[PDB]
């Protein structure tokens, strides 16, 4: 018998474990096929969600570019270029 949907069913069909776990970074079930489907595709390039930093490259989430902390190594997430409104109200 099948599973549920939020249970990703293996390639294995050993242990079906939840989606959530699906490309998790942990190899929940045999063959790793929760985890051998993972889109990162960082061809020297981060993720679209998140921000690369401009004088090293290291992947931050795009939330922290211009979030009024210095999180880059010369803080240019909050670049000048920004100009970010930041209202803290």
């Amino acid at each position: 018998l099948n599973c549920t949907a939020s249970q990703f069913k293996c390639a294995s069909g050993d242990k079906c474990i939840g989606v959530t776990n699906r490309c998790d970074g942990v190899f929940d079930c045999s063959d790793n096929s929760d985890e051998a489907g993972c889109p990162t595709r960082p061809p020297g390039m981060c993720h679209s969600d998140e921000f690369q930093c401009q004088e090293d490259g290291i992947c931050i989430p795009n939330f922290w570019e211009c979030d009024g902390h210095p999180d880059c190594l010369y803080g240019s997430d909050e670049h000048n270029a920004c100009v970010p409104k930041t209202c803290p109200s």
